[PDB]
């Protein structure tokens, strides 16, 4: 006897926006967990297969320095941006490599409490910023439950704020999984980093400051859609996941919306690279 | 097992000034039992002219009569932890009433604890502080870096209005020259990259470690040794107290001492001569 | 017949931190015969966070799936003489990814027999090792020498960067205690005064012995015995097998343990507890 695996097939892309316009920008997201051991596994192929517009990157764990030319040498993404490329915080680190020079671009939220480790880029572009981030981890024991309960809040208010001057994309590892369906076992995991009741609420509070969960709003039904498995027992063969990378959007973007589709065929990280497709 | 004498005093400034003023500084570890120690006795001899303690870990109620009745400090100030438990605590005795003393950081979640004293002289502020630790696998850690920020935030403040000197147990060991063992403290309280950029930050505020200015390349000069591995008499420790001046009193600085010969607790004093 | 009954597990480093770090290596002896007397069963007993194997003697693509398929270790590293020879062949298991794995010391002339595996992490560098056998009449001791030096430097040169965990098969006891018969060994591959002045020369650049550092009165304490004239019932051994810690590293050291109740090879397993 056993209980047979739920697997998920990412629906085809969808090419046209809410409003009826052609796909013309394309985002990928990826927590490449290692950016020196994602590159030794040819996550660059991917990428080169997908050829995003802009391709954002979280827990890279390397200082800028150490970035192998493999990456810092693309010629596909001209501008690369890089936070928190310190050696001493091995673990933090994110990314963001347009093909397109942004107006500018920031490091943080702008509260040097939480600035101290690489976690957010945000890129400010004519019409929206695109923020990209890796969110604090609950951890091991919830020993930084209350930390993050304070960042959740911080982060939020940047982004209301951001959002108040242009609409914005925010993507990444978010460290969350909202809702019940967003995980293959939401009973074992109330009490674990990413599934507690603050992390949550958190979450749906963010939603309801005027942001979309990208993903959710196209496919409110699609159950076992996860961007993370533990690399622990054949979790991902077995589809034994979460969903804890998201696209999310600002109200004024949803007509321009077209798909938010979830790679989980791409291989090279415990998490898999999602990719955002709107209409600009 | 290499050991470090602090330096005859000297008691002339930059500016040539006399040194005029004492300042001596203190982590306790427990007021109550340093005292037992005969922490007074030292305190006596080196007779300053305002006295610095940190982690008195004791409620004013609970103060020995020893130290709320010295003579020699008239004027004695206590800091403790509102919910009225004796955590933390810092405290500052002077033979001269300053002209006025606020407790705290002007910041609720930080004066929650007593670690914060600020005396106003006509020259100037008096800082002592207990710094949060990190503590334990760093579980504080977060809580730290927000009160790195608000206490420089606090201290950038103070410093536009008159010059400050800011003493105590500031946590943190700045740089590889302050510990013995850097490489294997990197995950240790008082030597991560956040606590070590905190401390750069207060300094590139416009802020000067009193010691290092005096003795930059002087290694193995620590106010602190965990009393375990026999570490005090091994002098393997990390140089955890400071006297932190605002730039405009460099001229009047005269020597930041480090009495290492002083027991009763696992923070050695460190003492300051100003000349103000 | 003097046996050794290895002391329970100490879970708080010397500076108290508690273990979060836990360690296995072994010389398995050839791992397909290994792993069919059951030592995977043993090794799920222990459950190491990194399991480190030595003289694995297997071609990567002649591992048991057995071993190849253990998903308590997602990250598996194998290091193989060229050919799929038979000769050492070091393997790393790890249930966390580390940020760079690398395979050999940088020389072709060493990294033709799959030696060392170093896996860097964020605090520090784990390199597991499989020491060139001085083997039969000294024949070796030469090559062995020239090994010693370089492994050496690039030991040290790790070092300069971050702390590192040395664990494998170093092929000498140290001293006279790590051996049942030091004088009639002092000529045998493993004894020789050369191989112990090079591992006594990697100590003094900066290294401990684990095991010797916890218990250095502790006689009788082997990792290896002859498969011949019962020599692992009558407990007459050598140790052969360490934990070396960059000496910065001690204070986050818990216990080095010799898990000599382990069957499965002529070595049994040895395991570190350390807080990182
Ligand atoms: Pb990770
Ligand atoms: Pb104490
Ligand atoms: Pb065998």
């Amino acid at each position: 006897h056993m209980e047979a695996p739920i697997l998920y097939e990412d629906p085809p892309e969808k090419l046209t926006s809410k409003d009826g316009r052609a796909a013309n920008m394309k985002i990928t997201s990826w927590n490449v967990d290692g950016l020196r051991a994602w590159v030794k596994k040819n996550g660059l192929d991917w990428v080169r297969k997908e050829d995003p517009d802009i391709l954002c990157l979280q827990e890279t764990k390397c200082a800028e320095k150490a970035l192998p030319a493999d990456i810092t040498a693309m010629p596909e993404y001209p501008h690369k941006y890089w936070a928190g490329s310190e050696d001493k915080e091995g673990y933090s680190g994110v990314a963001m490599l347009c093909k397109t020079e942004p107006l500018n671009v920031t490091y943080g939220i702008g509260k040097e409490e939480h600035d101290k480790e690489g976690r957010v880029i945000t890129a400010e572009f004519p019409d929206f910023f695109l923020v990209t981030a890796y969110v604090p981890n609950a951890s091991r024991g919830l020993v930084r439950l209350d930390y993050r309960k304070t960042w959740d809040v911080d982060f939020r208010a940047y982004l209301c704020g951001l959002d108040a001057r242009k609409p914005l994309v925010l993507c990444g590892d978010l460290n969350v999984a909202h809702q019940e369906i967003d995980l293959k076992n939401p009973k074992g995991n109330r009490k674990n980093a990413g599934f507690t009741p603050e992390e949550r609420e958190g979450f749906t509070q963010l939603l309801e400051a005027g942001f979309t969960d990208s993903f959710r709003e196209l496919y409110p039904d699609q159950a076992y859609a996860y961007t993370f498995w533990t690399y622990m027992m054949n979790a991902r063969s077995k589809n034994v996941g979460w969903r804890l990378d998201y696209f999310v959007l600002s109200s004024a973007l949803l007509p321009g919306l077209c798909d938010s589709k979830i790679r989980n065929t791409a291989m090279g990280s415990d998490h898999c690279p999602i990719t955002l497709f709107l209409a600009v």
